[PDB]
């Protein structure tokens, strides 16, 4: 997260780590036993890990589970990042606690100009690398579609939408890929793409997770 601010230890308890090893994506726990991220992070052998805080320092408030099953949508297409979310299962239920929490889905979109919350371990610099320890977050509005489309002209598809500021500064980057964009204490979004971080006239992309909402709860219930 470029621009963002320090989130404080477990103020965002639905923020999950996805690690094979080491931390290369986030994502969001939407109940004791399903994650949901971006389909261009998976991987095979990844354990999810909630009540983090710092990623490289064992607080006590976490729990390490690994994923028995994961999910790619079924349209997902690796070359225009159309569709891209995937759900993971864990292999044993998640204790929910004050520091370990689910977000809900959305009962609808939100609207452009809604203020959304977006967090992650990702790389600090815009220009530059840095990677944080500790989440990040940044508070960004959901930007209207025509801006998002001038800025990425026939690369932007109905399950995409942009968040952030068009004067740069501020903005996801890549370590931040599958994490939260929550509005209105809804998941809204995913962090999935933009042309480098925090530029001008380049702001972020995400998958537009009001789309998917039925197909995963009918997957989510079948698995
Ligand atoms: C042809 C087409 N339709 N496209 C091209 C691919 C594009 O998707 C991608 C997919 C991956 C990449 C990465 C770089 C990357 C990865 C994750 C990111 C996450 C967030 C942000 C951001 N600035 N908000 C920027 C990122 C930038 C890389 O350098 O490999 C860049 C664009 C979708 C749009
Ligand atoms: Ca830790």
């Amino acid at each position: 997260i470029v621009g963002g601010y320090t989130c404080g230890a477990n103020t965002v308890p639905y923020q999950v780590s996805l690690n094979s090893g080491y931390h290369f994506c986030g994502g969001s726990l939407i109940n004791s036993q399903w994650v949901v991220s971006a389909a261009h992070c998976y991987k095979s052998g990844i354990q999810v890990r909630l009540g983090e805080d710092n990623i490289n320092v064992v607080e006590g408030n976490e729990q390490f589970i690994s994923a028995s099953k994961s999910i790619v949508h079924p349209s997902y297409n690796s070359n225009t990042l159309n569709n891209d979310i995937m759900l993971i299962k864990l292999k044993s239920a998640a204790s929910l606690n004050s520091r370990v929490a689910s977000i809900s889905l959305p009962t609808s979109c939100a609207s452009a100009g809604t203020q959304c919350l977006i967090s992650g371990w990702g790389n600090t610099k815009s220009s530059g690398t840095s990677y944080p320890d500790v989440l990040k977050c940044l508070k960004a509005p959901i930007l209207s579609d025509s801006s998002c489309k001038s800025a990425y002209p026939g690369q932007i598809t109905s399950n995409m939408f942009c968040a952030g500021y068009l004067e740069g500064g501020k903005d996801s980057c890549q370590g931040d890929s599958g994490g939260p964009v929550v509005c209105s204490g809804k998941l809204q979004g995913i962090v999935s793409w933009g042309s480098g971080c925090a530029q001008k006239n380049k702001p972020g992309v995400y998958t537009k997770v009001c789309n998917y909402v039925s197909w995963i709860k009918q997957t989510i219930a079948s698995n």
